[PDB]
């Protein structure tokens, strides 16, 4: 009877993966929230790896939300249905933290200074070879999910990120019909249902 | 017999780690360096995710230095050992990308454009934040490696980028007698010893 507990922020960011993950594969969790607003330095250094989330099973403690959406998805078997699937779900994922990172740069600046849809054209262009290189996977998997015959941490990691860019105004369901549909099959998907709908919207 | 081919720049960059895998592990592979001064468009359209490097084991491909990485590291045994410790390695290696992002954000700020050190006291406290959780690893240790009772490929990750930090002089061996302990142990690794001396310095 091992119990889990994922200490984390308020938003979903890093850690909504790994909720809808535990969701996904149905196995309850206990959540410590935590308050950017409010938090202690003491408290985060002292932290695994001075940063949330952090997994915490019975003593076992997993900082870096990558390392940890592997860790569960592993166990709950949704981290590749082989030896070879499972690094391409890495893969996806890389792809992904590569992209989250050129977003946060744009989201990051266009409160700075006023036209300057100029540094919009940065992101315009890694945007479309990310949805390029998603939609390649797309076109091609029979499954309806990025990558293998059934869901992996790899389509939570990307949807729940067609979310927050859809927030931001940077993801028109429209233009993009393959996206969209992933988007669909996977918040549709039973566990993560139920969990998106009484979800803190 | 499938074919073990790694395509990727001449320098050591991304790929590096993955090359002192193979040998590391004394696994047989063919390198397949590209111009970075000569790529031509329609030769990155069609790569895998647009990016190199890519592994290759016989018309299979793998898109991810970290996808990479873990994928061979596995195969070859150098991932970690129990399920808890290679979260860890895949903790490490993450914090290790975290940090790698600020190093370029400092690289590129240190010849744009007028001594401007408060980016420089900027990448510092990522610096050595990162290099204590580091050092934090590094004591807790009792093999000399950041985890486990030997060598991971997340070390390999670590001492590389101590080697190309300290060329941009941002590390000093005995300002920090640990991490320097560190890139000792790696370098002089049986069959990583062999190959870093045949390697352009």
């Amino acid at each position: 009877m091992p119990s889990y507990k994922l200490t984390y922020f308020f938003f979903r960011g890093l850690g909504e993966p790994i909720r809808l993950l535990f969701h996904l594969a149905g196995v309850q969790f206990e959540e410590v929230r935590m308050n950017p607003d409010q938090t202690w330095l003491d408290i985060k250094d002292s932290t695994p790896m001075k940063q949330l989330p952090v997994l915490n099973i019975d003593g076992f403690e997993l900082p870096q939300s990558g390392a940890i959406l592997r860790y569960l998805a592993r166990k709950f078997g949704f981290a590749g249905k082989t030896p070879e699937e499972e690094a391409w779900v890495d893969a996806v994922h890389d792809l992904f933290k590569d992209f989250l990172a050129e977003f946060k740069k744009f989201a990051a600046e266009r409160r700075s200074g006023e036209v300057e849809k100029f540094r919009s054209e940065f992101f315009l262009p890694a945007r479309n070879t990310y949805f390029n290189i998603l939609n390649g996977l797309l076109e091609k998997s029979n499954s309806g999910f990025l990558i293998g015959s059934d869901i992996t941490f790899a389509d939570l990691v990307v949807v729940d990120n067609l979310l927050t860019l859809k927030n931001y105004g940077l993801f028109d369901e429209s233009e993009f019909t393959k996206l969209a549909a992933l988007r669909e099959k996977v918040n549709s998907y039973p566990g993560i249902k139920e969990y998106i709908a009484k979800r803190p919207v």
